[PDB]
């Protein structure tokens, strides 16, 4: 007996669940009331582990102890090119173990551990068990869990490996833009479709040209851009008010890791604000040596810091397309995945891109990934 199988979109920068309750898919919200949790880990003083939003909002002058993009290093080598390079960038201790990446911090007490990629990826799998069983009532063992149309077979087995460590028989393992068109319908229609899905997500954008053949996909071609997402666009926030206070105050915040954690926070919600408001208010009680911030930030203005970054996203499409032997009108569908396509701007240019044509976004972008995941899981459960 299976039980009642979940769908899980095991993200980059943020994971989500989703399942079949009453006849309906459900996207749970966790114990935050958030339907999505960010993929990271950290350690209270007390060694007390902390998983999701706790981890990431948790305020530390040691954010080396912090850790996340777990999935840009699982079920890779040592010496793959991707793995040399983000470890130039993780602000964590990515260390050779055995030939292969593992990741080293300390985890209170003065303890210090090692962890290979899946057991961090094991321990966000744990927490996304733990809302839905939550949710259901009941233990949850078996789970269809997606990754990205690039993955390869290593990467796969790994997804399935973090499983394992975390009580999880990941039953099947299930692409990304794929599982987007699922939660559609896009799969339970007769005929032939070509299908777009545009996935600008916390920390990677992917592109991918799905064909659907009476119920069968085919993934097409996929460009994109594996460092480009909504972080980024933070950023270029973050660097235009610490600029800006430098020029009021003469004070460089950047030497305090408390005062910038705060003020990342704050952007991101600002961003997330300006998605439905023209403008957002920044605020920060003893922000830096014991004085306030407080700044407002235009969504014309956060469009124009970000606004080579969002255009920037129109060449991987037009790769794609090339790729698949496409044209723009070949399109029958764009889906649009991720909590950065909410963004006016991103959806206004993706729309002028196809010359009028209504992306879709009738499913949150955040959460279609695991709903097509939670469809899937359906047919398997017992
Ligand atoms: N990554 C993001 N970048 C920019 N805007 C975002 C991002 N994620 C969400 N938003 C915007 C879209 C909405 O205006 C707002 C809230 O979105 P979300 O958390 O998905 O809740 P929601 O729209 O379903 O509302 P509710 O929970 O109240 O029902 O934030
Ligand atoms: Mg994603």
């Amino acid at each position: 007996d299976v039980g009642t199988v979940v769908g899980i979109d095991l993200g980059t920068t943020y994971s989500c669940v989703g399942v079949f309750k009453n006849g309906r898919v459900e996207i749970i919200a966790n114990d935050q009331g958030n339907r999505i949790t960010p993929s990271y880990v950290a350690f209270t003083p007390e060694g007390e582990r902390l998983i999701g939003d706790a981890a990431k909002n948790q305020l530390t002058s040691n954010p080396e102890n912090t850790v996340f993009d777990a999935k840009r290093l699982i079920g890779r080598t040592w010496n793959d090119p991707s793995v040399q390079q983000d470890i130039k960038f993780l602000p964590f201790k990515v260390v050779e173990k055995k030939t292969k990446p593992y990741i080293q911090v300390d985890i209170g007490g003065g303890q210090t551990k090692t962890f290979a990629p899946e057991e961090i990826s094991a321990m966000v799998l744990t927490k996304m068990k733990e809302t839905a069983e939550a949710y259901l009532g009941k233990k949850v063992t078996h789970a269809v869990v997606t990754v990205p149309a690039y993955f390869n077979d290593a990467q796969r087995q790994a997804t399935k490996d973090a499983g394992t460590i975390a009580g999880l028989n990941v039953m099947r393992i299930i692409n990304e833009p794929t599982a987007a068109a699922i939660a559609y319908g896009l799969d339970k229609r007769e005929g032939e479709k070509n299908i777009l899905v545009f996935d600008l997500g916390g920390g990677t954008f992917d592109v991918s040209l799905l064909t659907i053949d009476n119920g069968v996909f085919e993934v097409v071609a996929t460009n994109g851009d594996t460092h480009l997402g909504g972080e980024d666009f933070d950023q270029r926030v973050m660097e235009h008010f610490i600029k800006l206070y430098k020029k009021k105050t003469g004070k460089d915040v950047r030497k305090d890791n408390r005062a910038v954690q705060k003020l990342r926070r704050e952007v991101e919600k600002a961003k997330r604000a300006l998605s439905s408001q023209h403008q957002a208010r920044i605020e920060i009680e003893s922000f830096y040596e014991g004085e306030d911030f407080s700044e407002t930030l235009t969504r014309a203005k956060f469009e124009e810091l970000n606004m080579d970054l969002f255009r920037s996203t129109m060449k991987p499409v037009q790769k794609v397309l090339e790729d698949s032997d496409l044209k723009k009108s070949d399109i029958d569908e764009i889906v649009l995945v991720g909590g950065s396509t909410r963004i006016p701007k991103i959806q206004q240019l993706v729309k002028e891109f196809f010359n009028g044509k209504e992306p879709s976004r009738g499913i949150n972008p955040d959460e279609a990934v695991a709903y097509g995941a939670a469809v899937q899981a359906g047919v398997l459960s017992g």
